[PDB]
């Protein structure tokens, strides 16, 4: 992509803001990406209900969060930084295969992408997911507090959050993490007994398994 087809297609875009929406600020942002060669774009916090087509090709972390975008464009391929919170996006594109790092809390999604094993931590809570497609290994952080899920997956100071989702079995699986791995599955529909049941477990002094947080703090 040439200098001229990033300008054209931004002021093309500009052109169609609703009042209110801050596309003008949105691509003195993206020129002033291009003319410094900047690894770094932040769209973050502008209304904007859209993004133009084609981002600057060099990004490594791209920041839309706090908009309205309901759809991300392609995503540039280098990109190892996604923050895209706090907008309404129904899917995601296929995901930038380096990525390091995915934000995407507090969005409609139902569904997510294949995951790349470079990914080291994200955040998918406050969506719709009902299922996890399968977890890169070298992933040390997932909050995925307030979705649908139904299951845990099946499995470093690592920690998963699964609070306020779906899921009414804790398995077997779970007791078999170190200590170094902390879960969080508080306000689950867990049978009646399982807090009571952890709550001993957990508390013993020679119990050997995961730091589970399982309570309201009852």
């Amino acid at each position: 992509s040439t200098y001229a087809d990033y300008f054209s297609a931004w002021d093309k875009w500009e052109k169609q803001a609703l009042p209110g929406e801050e596309r003008d600020e949105a691509v003195s942002r993206l020129k002033e990406c291009l003319i410094n060669n900047s690894d770094e774009l932040r769209l973050d916090r502008l209304n904007l209900s859209s993004l133009p087509d084609n981002l600057p090709a060099q990004i490594t972390l791209l920041n839309v969060s706090y908009n309205q975008l309901t759809n991300l464009p392609e995503l540039p391929v280098t990109l190892k930084k996604l923050y895209s919170a706090s907008n309404k996006l129904s899917e995601l594109p296929v995901l930038p295969p380096a990525l390091e790092s995915l934000q995407v809390q507090h969005n409609e999604l139902e569904n997510l992408p294949a995951l790349p094993d470079s990914l080291l931590t994200m955040n998918i809570s406050y969506n719709e997911i009902v299922s996890l497609p399968s977890l890169p290994q070298a992933l040390k952080n997932l909050r995925a507090t307030r979705n649908f899920l139904t299951e845990l997956p099946a499995f470093v100071v690592r920690e998963y959050f699964f609070d306020r989702n779906q899921i009414s079995h804790i398995p077997e699986s779970i007791l078999n993490l170190r200590n170094e791995c902390s879960i969080h599955i508080s306000d689950n529909p867990l049978s009646s007994h399982a807090l009571p049941a952890l709550q001993r477990l957990t508390s013993s002094p020679d119990y050997h398994g995961p730091r589970i947080y399982f309570s309201m703090s009852d």
